[PDB]
């Protein structure tokens, strides 16, 4: 006989614990099918670089990563054509990849010290934020990359978003290789405002009682949040393509999707699920009146490295 297997390479965030969405779903899938799930986790670009390294003899069957890395995988011919069973249930799926779990860029502030959420991007330039605001470093921290993209959108052009971030640098404490550690700094008032992502921050609120989630408005009064979903595809040349297809369809099923919020603090991509958990209530409350948006990710895949280089030039100078 053989122990049947399928191998997942994923961006981190869905396997944080024994009761995480991936652990629970992988265990259910194995019980139902006899297929063990092997799992590798890393940064969103790291996992795609590994697929490219391994392309002459693929090891993974299923990729999960965030934009623009999923689009880089598609451009590099690392994804296989596969029309999922669900897709009718899922917005914006295509034959190479499908959204799996929704997430968003977010910001946080100290609500004990500040009487209300900062209203606008302009308010963050106030001198009261000098050395009392910090966001993580574009390119190094995924949510820092998201802040840069968000500035372009909120200010209407790359030049204008970079100009804004150059001004914000007067207040920004400095670089941070990761984002999650900033939350406790906000909670202690060492800083008053930081970036984040919605899944992460929702889960942090219980132990950070001085913090609340917010988004600044732009000069048209709009609060928007960059959509940074987890996105799934089948690996080109997978050694276990049939098992990969089964797992993809399973993770996109109504059954699996019903527990995304409960187990991970993410949001399901299917519209036909009704979460029953309190995490979802918190997510819905945070997003009320916030507009999701996204760029053309095929275009961002090409321009991102240049933009990160420019961020360094703009802020360091």
């Amino acid at each position: 006989s053989m122990e049947s297997v399928v191998t997942v390479y994923s961006i981190d965030g869905l396997h944080d614990g024994d009761n995480s969405w991936y652990q629970v779903q992988f265990d259910a899938f194995t019980k139902a099918t006899g297929i063990t799930v092997r799992y590798v986790e890393g940064g969103g670009g790291v996992v795609v670089e590994r697929l490219a390294k391994e392309r002459t003899n693929p090891q993974a069957d299923v990729l999960v990563t965030a934009p623009p890395f999923i689009q880089r995988a598609a451009a590099e011919k690392l994804l296989a054509n596969f029309n999922t069973d669900t897709a009718s249930a899922i917005p914006d799926a295509n034959n190479l990849y499908s959204p799996l779990v929704k997430n968003y860029l977010s910001f946080i502030y100290n609500s004990k010290l500040l009487k209300t959420a900062p209203a606008s991007w302009q308010d963050l330039l106030d001198g009261k934020f000098k050395n009392k605001l910090q966001y993580s470093t574009p390119g190094q921290a995924a949510d820092g990359t998201a802040v840069m993209l968000q500035a372009f959108h909120s200010f209407g052009s790359k030049d204008a978003g970079f100009a804004y971030l150059g001004k914000l640098q007067a207040n920004n404490v400095g670089p941070s290789a990761s984002t999650g550690k900033l939350t406790a700094l906000v909670n202690k008032g060492e800083i008053y405002v930081a970036n984040g992502d919605l899944q992460m921050n929702l889960a942090q609120m219980e132990r950070n009682p001085n913090v609340k989630i917010f988004w600044p408005a732009n000069d048209k009064g709009e609060r928007s949040a960059l959509a940074i979903p987890y996105v799934i595809g089948l690996v080109q040349g997978a050694p276990q393509s049939e098992n990969g297809k089964k797992l993809i369809n399973f993770l996109l099923s109504k059954e699996a999707q019903t527990r995304v919020s409960e187990l991970s603090w993410g949001m399901p991509v299917r519209s036909d699920v009704t979460p029953s958990d309190e995490h979802y209530k918190a997510a819905t409350a945070a997003l009320e009146g916030v507009q999701s948006w996204q760029p053309n990710w095929d275009d961002v895949a090409v321009s991102l490295s240049a933009d990160i280089s420019r961020w360094h030039k703009v802020t360091e100078s």
